[PDB]
């Protein structure tokens, strides 16, 4: 089947963060701070002459308590972030979840028509991890387990499973035409997955937090904060490099402001960026 | 290492059901119906000279929509059922869940001080199965998986996990002094577990639905309705027989009125039975 | 590439409680009914090349099994296969869905045929028979042997020594256009079903994984089986996907409804004969 | 200690055989032939003061075509072999099968009251191997598979399974009081097992054909003919040496005339040997 | 029936950023500090008698590794062992927690010592070193080799050939009262920790699974490591359980706090020395 | 679309008991015979692509091993490869069937070649070497080291760090038309054989899983091996299936019968040269 997809990376928030957090405890230690985007990626396309899908890789978090747990700024609603590219949250039929951290699957219920795809190992891993954490007597002992995980997202996932809106992927699978989910077990998280997007202009990768920063995969240096196996990430980087033949601009990192320096980018009134990574044959640009 | 436990099996409801359902196709086919008890079991004890635990194996379902999906009668609140043996739901500190069928974990939020114990395979099995079933285009194609399973219990399970009130068992484990949980993978359900209870009068077994009826384990004949592997149940029957040295009255089946005929039993006003299976050193009977 | 013509032939009939085949809930206490005992003949293979004459299963012999259960109208392979223009000597390969007596019993009646069975089926029954002899009484073994003849374990071993039995381990395209599919712990330890590719699309020989169309149409496994009910659910879905929900393309094991869904002749006696596919020039063997 | 066993190794036949077969292709190539005993081992005992079991480790082959496929001589019936130590074949309640080669299980039906214990992997291994062999067009291509295996023993085993005479062991198991079966997967054969026998004078090992000759385990040099994994045999030798704390005479090899030099031995009229390896407490010697 | 004398000796020091050892987030952009390089001497065994001289880890040689990091105060083993009454050649056994340069580099300075290391540790590094060489530039290889010397792969092989090294595969009580604990994919592919059963309770040589006491106390894996963050969390719980949450009975890899909570006395260059347990019938040391 | 020229080059000869190579049963007490020591030259790859020059195995050096067995006629890689128009410097790839001394001992004579080994072979020998040193005497270690030199373990680790050795894990097409097939616990822990696809059909470099044509023709594994005899049986079946029972298409490890099945000529000292295949557009010798 021939597939083609338009791809936009949309900032919906910003975080000021220690560099070693994203870039590595070695190379980026004691290197000050910087602003990094909170991003989700819109994909529109599919089989040519077939159903057109409106897909989000990840969907941001909500305007809730998480805004106080880190140095966030410039948060924007899905109505506004997607409106600037000519869509609405109602139009989104699928959310592909790289991992169940709060900033990639929180707020999925703002897309009432979307089905959620999660790796089974991600869901089961977090169920066990959350349950195990309650053997510690204080919350200080639980802090690391919950640094990026909202137990309420466990409840929402179960609610979606029973509702029929959450679907499990187990391993690798072409879930939409030209989008292949790749399980990276115990990489960034228990069941992090990345996505291979095949377009007429070649492959693109939505890496999730497996690749926080381009420097992670270019320097082969896993981040200072992650909740998996650093050597597994090494293995995944090599898989990703092979898919895109080291055309590093084709990989979408999770939280790297460097992405705006590498693609046709314009900014919204508040500053949040929009990137036009690719346009399928016959589509028009969204720059004002 | 010296454990001792008092054991009461208490009926909270009754169901009229075709016999082959519980007893088996072929041998009990076209045998009409009979009343069968809906049961949970109270265990009080632990290490002699130690903390006396108050534990439930299973806790029944709520008087909700489930009362109409089967021929139930005489449903009773846990306050009424445990009161007859001298306890209240607030006393229950542990609920041992044999499996996640609605009638064994439905009403657990009625015991606000209790921790829930479930096999990881039971929880993960149902998460996968519920999700897989929503790939069917019609609701009729989904009936069989949900005949005994309430997706609302999946949600309550997830809520208790994050609350810290639900704990996973993975395999065999002595979770309380003298009570060891036994994983029976893919027997009655994905992660059914049974419980071995060690007292001064020897072992007792809480079997759950692996053994619906004594005849399941006496005739080695699995039921006409189950959601796991029939030959796995046979193997579990053999383990149970070995633990109990073939003294069958020492096994507590899930839904067999025959239990009231094998132990010291009396009736409540509405009819629900209270079987006293064992009394630990120093306890007086509650007839 | 490949094409095959297909006939399903009865060789006996069985009167059985409906809950046996259809489910303990929905078909309980529904009386009894007549069900065909069937094996399926396939003739063909690759288009320009060796024509194979194949049986899926081969029925049982007229021995003590006629007094077991309640059979009637039993017929010899010489009679059943002659009506379609063949003799028992023509069959070069018999595909065994599982080692229950009525699907592999009479295999020595086809002297030129190689028998194909899943390694897990043979190993499972070897273990199960041996394990059952841990029970001291014959009554405790009844369920293991409800459908299994220990003499067929010996005949199977005799055939292994003869080179007449071949093991399949998992999925395999055995003959041209016929893929065996292992369904581990489905009806039995190593049940397998067969995907048959013709010019008119695919056909499925389901064995007893699907006793009745109602099993797979309602997604409701039978009341009697010796495997895992949820595994059967998974297989039902695999089969539906292969056949694009064109259910008449699935050959159930023991369902009179197949005579209502296909060109079906009838024999001098009651046992039926049903055409399912005729690949170009296979003159219909319909009178 | 609460268990005790008397132990006799009894030769029932003799075989003239090339030395490299039993001792190894390195040291014993082109080294001629020698006479080697065909042996099964009688164990009498159990719980001290409780049931006196009568046990055979292996039971030899029958007087059939096998007598011509090798240089056999002096085959003797179980009535005569066991008669010399004061027992009859009807006394044997248990036959422990090291492996299903013809000379270790061929004759089990001459012991009408005995249950056979066989490793599940041994039975399934031979079932597969026999069935696979019939893909070869000539009987010569099957010859190695059948050098020590009789397909008729497959049928007899299936018959014993159906009768309730055959019991499967899967892995390690204390089968009788003081006798533990040890699975040695893929050693001499698919499911070879050896037996540790606890006596008041310490442990004895019935090695089956894992140890043909003392030299295999003393020199750590597996034989030239076997149907398993040579390095697996190396690993089992180490387990055996450790159990007997390097008392090599406590190990009963399958086919070594050297055993008559290491134990109190006398001979029958035809030359077949009797070795009294151990006499449990209270037991009297059987030497004439 | 089993007793052990236990000494933790600092053979060197490093000035390192805090998030490296303590964790990103709670120690991000928090500056740096001096941290010790230690190996742990245990001598004793079955109270019956046979006394073994065992080292947990054995430092790194004084070579190019001294310039790769803010090292100082590197001392010889004969120097450091002498201050507690021993000579390298006395060591019977070197228990290797993992194959990073600074726990395995100088094992040849102990000609009598058998080396015990996990099969997965050795096998994982063989795999990794080989995998890295499909990277064309040296910058891409940097992280794999931050703590690993390819020359230690060649020594290990030479040790295998010589009979100096033996592979553990799983848990195994390697010497009377010392249980080796496989922690697959913790700090490294096959890191392991050791559970020393002394008459005065239990002791844990943590290796680099626990860089700092605060990794286990704050349940917070470090910012640099080369295995599985959640696996470390689960080993933290296995350790906490073995010592009943008495954290001092765990010896971290590179925490100067260990000097603070155990009898310590500086040496000439300052490299500390702490005695954690002297087996009754054993003589102390300054 | 692949094509390869194939030469089997004897670089040495060994006088050995027949049962060693042929079997403890059939060839017992059968005396000895001369057997070739062989490595195979492969030149080709994808048609229209980078033509590779590859060695399957590379022999051992003229060192202590020349005295550990009845060897004769040892020749250098410079001489043996010189006769077919190449030098050791041309070989960029050596595919190693197993780590026995006579198949990897001399790989450093090929300074530009990458070495490919099964991971299970390397870890297998690493473990076995360590386990062997638990025995207190050297006679108890002899069988483990009959064909294995611990110096090759050290040379292997050095190449690992140097970047010259690569691990294969299971089956893999390493070069165009060459598939490595792991045969776990066959001749050794991680023995591998190679399927070579040419325009004239498939050829197999069997290593020592097949010492002699009679192993696979008689389905009778050898009297000396360090793996699992029934695994070799199953591997024999895979090989026979690939070549559709054309046994001359299988390259055995040590069988002089090979010179009788192909265009063969001899060197001055006696060592044989076998031209098994010439890819489209090639001239003989
Ligand atoms: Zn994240
Ligand atoms: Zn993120
Ligand atoms: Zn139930
Ligand atoms: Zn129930
Ligand atoms: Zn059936
Ligand atoms: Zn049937
Ligand atoms: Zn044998
Ligand atoms: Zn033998
Ligand atoms: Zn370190
Ligand atoms: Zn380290
Ligand atoms: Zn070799
Ligand atoms: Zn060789």
């Amino acid at each position: 089947r021939d597939t083609d997809w338009s791809i936009w990376s949309l900032a919906y928030c910003q975080v000021d963060m220690a560099k070693d957090f994203f870039g590595g405890a070695g190379i980026f230690s004691n290197s000050g701070t910087c602003i990094n985007p909170m991003i989700y990626t819109l994909l529109v396309g599919g089989e040519v002459g077939g159903k057109q899908h409106v897909v989000l890789v990840d969907c941001g978090f909500q305007n809730d308590h998480w805004l106080t747990r880190y140095a966030f700024s410039s948060w924007e609603d899905p109505k506004d972030v997607l409106g600037r590219v000519g869509f609405s949250p109602e139009d989104v039929d699928t959310i592909l979840v790289t991992h169940m951290h709060f900033d990639h699957m929180g707020n999925f219920e703002a897309f009432p028509n979307a089905k959620l795809y999660i790796q089974l190992d991600e869901y089961t891993g977090w169920s066990k991890a959350v349950c195990s954490s309650h053997q510690h007597e204080t919350e200080e002992e639980k802090e690391w387990v919950f640094t990026s995980f909202d137990p309420a997202d466990l409840i929402r996932a179960a609610q979606g499973i029973s509702d029929g809106r959450v679907k499990f992927i187990t391993g690798d699978e072409e879930i939409l035409p030209g989008i292949t989910a790749r399980l990276a077990k115990d990489s960034h998280t228990f069941g992090s997955q990345w996505f291979e997007v095949n377009t007429h202009n070649g492959p693109f990768i939505a890496a999730g937090d497996i690749v926080y920063w381009y420097s992670n995969i270019e320097r082969m240096w896993p981040p200072g904060y992650h909740q998996g196996n650093a050597f597994n990430q090494i293995d995944v980087y090599r898989q990703m490099r092979s898919v895109v033949k080291n055309k590093f601009e084709r990989i979408i990192p999770g939280h790297d402001a460097e992405i705006w320096n590498r693609h046709n980018t314009w900014t919204a009134p508040n500053g949040n960026q929009i990137a036009e990574l690719n346009l399928k044959d016959g589509d028009t640009s969204r720059r004002p």
